[PDB]
């Protein structure tokens, strides 16, 4: 298992504009288009980031590039995020990328917000993390999400992904 297929069971795809869990404008493999209540907003911002006119439609091909990019950009954020950054380091290779995953999720700031949490699983105090993450909006709103990647920090393991 790697990033790319992690997140492709966590997001799904859709080549339709399709609303977030949190009611907002997406499409591909968890590409946010916009905030903004308006379909036609949405449908610019695609059309804006695809370069060409969809009519809110996207290919296959067409979600995998914003994937590419989405994912690029979450490593080069936490690469270049002052409070991101010692954590990433610190870390190995499956527990890097629930981090990235994080980070995809809900940005650089959302995740750099979770000030208890980062320096737990810099210490390694694993157990304690998953406890301290739990405790959170995150958590409450999207659960089997959340727990899935609470326990690849816990296990540093890809066993909550084995069985989806």
């Amino acid at each position: 298992m790697n990033i790319f297929e992690m997140l492709r069971i966590d997001e799904g795809l859709r080549l339709k504009i399709y609303k977030d869990t949190e009611g907002y404008y997406t499409i591909g493999i968890g590409h946010l288009l916009t905030k903004s209540p308006s379909l036609n907003a949405a449908k610019s911002e695609l059309d804006k980031a695809i370069g060409r006119n969809c009519n809110g439609v996207i290919t296959k091909d067409e979600a995998e590039k914003l994937f590419n990019q989405d994912v690029d950009a979450a490593v080069r954020g936490i690469l270049r995020n002052a409070k991101l950054k010692p954590v990433y380091d610190s870390l190995d290779a499956v527990r890097r990328c629930a981090l990235i995953n994080m980070v995809f999720q809900m940005g650089e700031t959302g995740v750099a917000g979770f000030t208890n949490s980062l320096r737990m699983l810099q210490q390694k105090r694993w157990d304690e993390a998953a406890v301290n993450l739990a405790k959170s909006r995150w958590y409450n709103q999207t659960p089997n999400r959340a727990k899935r990647v609470i326990t690849t920090f816990r296990t540093g393991s890809w066993d909550a992904y084995k069985n989806l």
